């Protein structure tokens, strides 16, 4: 996270921390609690992953020096990725991982709404990106969970920004125009939370962009009111 401050304890519970434990164990990638058993994170996360073996999901974290051998997680049954998928510039960037246990809830994990398909037309102007990624394009994953508010962008705005791409109504953008407050380096997966009615929704997962925080160069996420069918489909399953 770019121009962010660091989290206090428990601010964003359904955050969480996948790590990866090949070939060394560190942070892969952001993701939410949405379900006793499912996090919502980035498919891009899983480039190259050929296993669900080598992932551990760690919930209930504000700093990363937190886990160690003996800091429990949780094993990871089944990655889903969206079957339209190719690349996070294309969109579909959406993935589940269905976990091995259950998250047992309490005030350092809980999942977070999805947002209802009515709320599609309204305006979120309270919204916030979190993760352990980098703080400038070049810099390491931070140990403190780091948080930033960002305003939302309309689609016609995010496609003038974004010359050679197409920004689909499935993405959802945000960045102020100056720049100095986005996503980074290891973001990817996270939430885009917005409190609307005094409850969080999960409004999009950290996806893409053209560097970090730069002027008019908003970071893109998967607009995740576009997927509440494609989640349903993949967690209600009979
Ligand atoms: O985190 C981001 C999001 C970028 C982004 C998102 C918005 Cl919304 C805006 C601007 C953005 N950025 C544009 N350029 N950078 N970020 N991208 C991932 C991609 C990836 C995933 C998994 C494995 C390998 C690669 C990343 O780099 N992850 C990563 C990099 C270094 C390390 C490590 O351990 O060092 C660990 C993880």
């Amino acid at each position: 996270i770019v121009g962010g401050t660091a989290s206090v304890r428990g601010e964003w519970p359904w955050q969480v921390t996948l790590h990866t434990t090949s070939p060394t164990q560190r942070h892969l990638c952001g993701g939410s609690i949405i379900g006793n058993q499912w996090i919502l994170t980035a498919a891009h996360c899983f480039y190259g992953v050929e296993s669900p073996k080598i992932l551990r999901v760690y919930s209930g974290i504000l700093n990363q020096s937190e886990i160690k051998e003996d800091t429990s997680f949780f094993g990871v049954q089944e990655i889903i990725i969206h079957d339209q998928y190719k690349m996070a510039e294309s969109g579909y960037d959406i993935a589940l991982l269905k976990l091995e246990t259950t998250v047992g809830y309490g005030d350092s994990q809980r999942p977070i709404c999805l947002p209802s398909k009515g709320d599609r037309n309204v305006i979120y102007t309270d919204c916030w990106v979190t993760g352990w990624g980098y703080r400038k394009l070049r810099d390491k994953i931070q140990n403190t969970l780091q948080k930033a508010k960002i305003p939302l962008v309309t689609n016609e705005e995010c496609q003038k920004r974004y010359r050679g791409h197409k920004i689909t109504h499935k993405m959802i953008c945000a960045g102020y125009r100056e720049g100095g407050k986005d996503a980074c380096k290891g973001d990817s997966g996270g939430p885009l939370s917005c409190k609307h009615n005094e409850v969080w929704h999960l409004v999009g997962i950290t996806s893409w962009g053209e560097g970090c925080a730069q002027r008019e160069r908003p970071g893109v996420y998967t607009n995740v009111v576009e997927y509440v069918d494609w989640i349903l489909e993949k967690t209600q399953a009979v």
